[PDB]
């Protein structure tokens, strides 16, 4: 798939055709939603560039279209060779929604004293 | 003059028709044209939105454009009565820099030690 996080930021139209059953299925979505964002926010920072303004211009795009860190221009991710393997990308989501999702439905934390 | 922090925005442009003497006077116009777009990013930030973009989308929009943030728009300042007075923004705008300016000068900082 496209590399440089563009791969996971064609898929938020995907969450446009969903419908929530209730409020908190709601807030799941979107928490998903704004999360896709981030791996091309991440690289473009790391770069020394804005990553916002950097996801906003992939994004209003044509699909083949991305962002070269390295060359630091837009260009087509296919034909510049920035590809990722779909699993790793998708592996990572996965394992990313599930722990961090478990981790946000706590209210109590159970810690050892610090005996030494 | 247009309120919301779109008047020094639009002041950008007459930034780039300066020939700087030397590359310490290209360093010192350079700061001022990163320092212009602070207020609309700050009221925008403040409205709990991204600031990045809507600078960029003030920027790219036409000269009487600018963002509502009460409403959360983008609307025609004139008309709807987002101004400011020039001489608030001048006035401002003319401290900050001479009294920053002055500060990042410095070297050397002798304090008291704190006896008390
Ligand atoms: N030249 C480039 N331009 C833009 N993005 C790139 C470039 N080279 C690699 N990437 C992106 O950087 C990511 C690799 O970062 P890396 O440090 O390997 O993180 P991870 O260990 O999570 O894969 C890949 O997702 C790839 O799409
Ligand atoms: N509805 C609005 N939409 C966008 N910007 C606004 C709006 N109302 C006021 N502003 C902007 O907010 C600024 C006022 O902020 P304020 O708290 O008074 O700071 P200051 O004391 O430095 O003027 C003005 O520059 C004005 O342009």
């Amino acid at each position: 798939v496209l590399g440089g996080g563009c791969a996971l930021l064609r898929c938020i139209p995907a969450l446009d055709s969903l419908t929530p059953a209730n409020e908190d299925q709601k807030i799941g979505i979107e928490i998903i939603k704004r999360t896709l964002k981030i791996p091309a926010m991440t690289i473009a920072k790391n770069a020394g560039v804005e990553g916002s303004l950097i996801v906003e211009k992939i994004m209003q795009s044509s699909s083949e279209v991305g962002y070269d860190a390295m060359a630091g221009d837009f260009v087509n991710m296919v034909e510049k060779g920035i590809i990722d393997p779909t699993k790793v990308v998708r592996t990572a989501l996965l394992d990313a929604a599930g722990v961090a999702s478990l981790l946000t439905t706590a209210e109590v934390v159970v810690t050892e004293i610090p005996k030494e």
